[PDB]
């Protein structure tokens, strides 16, 4: 996911222009849903995933939002001692504690059910047994029990109008998220959003800790300690998953890290090159990030001295000229099937070889295969989410700066080979591999360009569509699944705002009983595709003045009634008075849209998958009850104020009011995918859409760890090297902070505190 916030002094012919392409995969259906809300302090436009209450990507006509991921660690896992006398219990502060337990079972379609129990402790849920040990590992999160006011924060930051009205908001999303602000006078703004634990001194959060009271975390830091930068003296805020800020420690996933290789430069490298940027040009800079290659720039310098000395006939020498006279752009050729240029291609086949020599022999198996990956891996449909610097790239980065590497290098990854003749070796490897495939001429190989696939499965590997309904795109693109921009005071025009945005393929999921898909079905795939644009209005006049359609609904609650005028992409606006009646409005629109699509996620977030499809979803079923305790999500609702308990209840009975009309005319209304699947749409409640945002935001973006793996990894890395080395080598693979990592922040505004 990535980000560029142009503030005033960067901006030319406007204050403020806020760009973003969040990066969750490419679905059909469109991953998110386009929405403008009026009525009940909300006056707001954009698009947001899965049509949540609050809107990720928009603005209100005073302050604009957006967010990309980019986890911090706020995941521990704690070792919970048990006793093989009292099973189902744990040790805790000297004295045996009751785990919690609850018993699910998993109804399958045409099969068998199966009952099973998930288990809980004060850490968190139980994610695995370990007999020999006596160990039951619970995985506690910091947000654990805010699940729902960072969806109510999320919503809430709609209605800011300031710095300081959205950060207050901003502390209140627990989930570890990067938010973003402008704003009509040209400020702009960043804070890495989330609650993170203050942990006991000495706890190293990359592996577990003893769950019996000594490791407990203190409490949660104080949001004073998330990083944030208000007018930076850069003139912009860029992401693309990289480090908030100086020492700021990543997640402690291995195949996580932020260091001196990071795809975030690319972003730098545009926006420094000119003083200032228009909105076309803002918007222009993801065509260039889509297409870069991100491993030309880290590479080249390596490979240039490694083959200085070589002829021109030598075959090393020729793939290294080929990347020297390349400027590391990627464009499709005429027959939409290959690239212009070979360039990633014999980077694909020389970092493959690199890292089977380096990285890969330096870590014992089975855990070489962590760091294999080149960072090229496709398959005919194309990746199925962007592309970055692999894990092992960026290990080997740090081998190859040597001593302009901060990080120890524990173990030398050339195993006492000169540099120079690993990086021929892989020279070797990758022109034996290319030259069988095309031919001993590299000016005329034709390397397979990636492709892009808009997918009828969700991200879950569950159906959001008919297999049929999957869109192809010739042209793969490092870029968002939607790309939208606001642009604040520009000179140009009677509007104090202007927005766009694309929602591929298209406003509508729905397909009617007869198979007649919805003329926003696919209306926007050309338009993404070319990177085109639609306008987002957000006043009474620009929305009526390019309106489709306009009707009155009937709330079925108090016979009341909400407007709904429709733009001509088919994005619905909401008029509505208060909070009940604006997320009604809301729901219903949701349903007429994306009924298939929704009930499908729902069905997703809650394991609820095989009692309509079979017996392929049930081990995706089981570990989806087994990561969540719906009795804390049911608890957060029922304490919520009925204000805040009015923007669920009004979403769910919204869209029971068009499931009402569905299942009362079936034969016109039902979308199509009921009858292929088999079975009809039942009535949602507040905890399916309060489990809509935790299961696909929370468990997403938030829910990253691998402690347990990591420990496996330190055992075999001290069994190979001796504790001492075998740690050593296990910071230099996984290192908790490098302090040459890119950051959002530059070092002068601010660094971590902590250390
Ligand atoms: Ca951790």
């Amino acid at each position: 996911s990535n980000m560029w916030v142009i503030g005033k002094n960067k901006a030319q012919d406007a204050k403020a222009i806020m760009v973003n392409g969040p990066q969750f995969g490419w679905y059909n259906p469109a991953y998110t849903y386009g929405i403008g809300l009026h009525g009940a302090g909300y006056d707001v436009t954009g698009n947001t995933p899965f049509a949540y209450p609050g809107l990720l990507f928009g603005h209100n006509g005073t302050i604009s939002w957006g967010s990309t991921a980019g986890a911090g660690d706020s995941v521990d896992i704690f070792a919970e001692k048990l006793s093989a006398e009292k099973p189902g219990y744990y040790q805790h502060n000297g004295e045996w504690v009751k785990m919690l337990s609850r018993k699910e079972t998993i109804a399958v379609k045409d099969g068998q059910p199966e009952t099973f129990t998930v288990w809980r402790t004060l850490h968190g849920n139980v994610i695995k047994t370990d007999t020999a040990t006596q160990t039951a590992y619970a995985k506690a999160r910091a947000w654990d029990g805010k699940e729902v006011a960072s969806l109510l924060a999320w919503t809430h930051q709609m209605k800011a109008k300031n710095w300081p009205e959205w950060t207050q908001q901003a502390a209140k999303q627990a989930l570890t998220i990067n938010w973003y602000y402008a704003d009509v006078n040209g400020n702009i703004g960043y804070v890495h959003t989330g609650a993170y634990p203050d942990r006991q001194p000495g706890h190293d959060p990359r592996l577990p800790v003893p769950g019996t009271g000594k490791w407990d975390w203190k409490g949660l830091l104080s949001f004073d300690l998330n990083p944030k930068v208000y007018n930076p003296q850069s003139g912009y805020i860029a992401n693309w998953n990289n480090s908030p800020q100086k020492d700021y420690p990543a997640s402690d996933l291995f195949a996580f890290l932020w260091g001196g290789a990071d795809r975030a430069t690319e972003i730098d490298t545009i926006l420094d090159k000119q003083p200032r940027f228009t909105a076309d040009q803002a918007w222009d800079v993801i065509r260039q990030t889509s297409r870069r290659d991100l491993n030309l720039r880290l590479f080249l310098p390596a490979l240039k001295d490694a083959t200085a000395n070589l002829a021109e006939n030598d075959p090393r020498r020729q793939l290294v000229d080929k990347l020297a006279s390349w400027d590391g752009e990627n464009l499709v050729n005429d027959d939409g099937k290959t690239y212009q240029q070979p360039g990633s291609a014999i980077l694909n086949a020389w970092l493959t070889s690199m890292l089977k020599r380096t990285v890969v022999a330096a870590v014992p198996a089975p855990f070489g295969k962590w760091y294999s990956a080149s960072g090229y891996e496709t398959t005919q449909d194309g990746p199925t989410g962007s592309l970055n610097i692999s894990v092992g790239a960026k290990i080997l980065y740090e081998a190859l700066q040597g001593d302009k590497s901060p990080i120890p290098q524990a173990v030398d990854l050339f195993g006492g080979k000169p540099q120079q003749e690993v990086i021929l070796a892989a020279l070797d490897d990758a022109w034996q591999t290319l030259s069988k495939r095309y031919g001993n001429d590299v000016t005329g190989w034709k390397t397979p360009a990636m492709a892009l696939t808009f997918r009828a499965n969700n991200f879950f590997g569950v159906p959001q569509a008919a297999a049929k309904e999957a869109r192809h795109q010739a042209e793969y693109q490092n870029r968002g699944t939607e790309n939208n921009m606001i642009v604040f005071s520009p000179t140009s025009g009677n509007r104090p705002v202007l927005a766009w945005d694309v929602v591929a393929p298209g406003q509508s999921g729905f397909i009617a009983p007869d198979g007649k898909a919805d003329k926003h079905y696919d209306d926007q795939l050309k338009m993404y595709e070319s990177f085109g644009r639609k306008s987002l209005w957000l006043t009474p006049q620009d929305v009526d003045e390019h309106k489709e359609s306009q009707e009155v609904l009937q709330v079925q609650l108090d016979q009341t009634e909400v407007k709904i005028v429709r733009d001509e992409y088919g994005m619905p606006h909401i008029y509505a008075d208060d909070t009940y009646r604006l997320f009604y409005g809301y729901g219903y629109v949701v349903a007429q849209d994306r009924l298939f699509q929704m009930e499908m996620a729902r069905r997703s977030t809650q394991g609820t998958v095989s009692e309509v499809l079979g017996k392929a979803f049930v081990k995706f079923d089981k570990d989806i009850r087994q990561n969540y305790w719906p009795d804390s999500i049911r608890a957060q609702i029922a304490s919520l104020s009925a204000e805040d308990k009015s923007i669920l209840q009004g979403y769910a009975d919204g869209m029971n009011a068009w499931i009402d009309k569905v299942n009362a005319s079936p034969d016109k209304l039902l979308p199509q995918q009921f009858s292929t699947f088999g079975f009809k749409p039942k009535h949602w409640e507040p905890f399916d859409v309060a489990m809509i945002f935790v299961g696909t935001m929370a468990n997403r973006f938030s829910d990253s760890t691998s402690e347990i793996d990591n420990l496996a990894l330190l055992t075999a890395l001290k069994d190979k090297y001796g504790k001492q080395q075998g740690m050593a080598v296990f910071n230099q693979l996984k290192w908790l902070v490098n302090p040459s990592a890119p950051t959002t922040i530059a070092a002068r505004e601010s660094a971590y505190p902590l250390k």
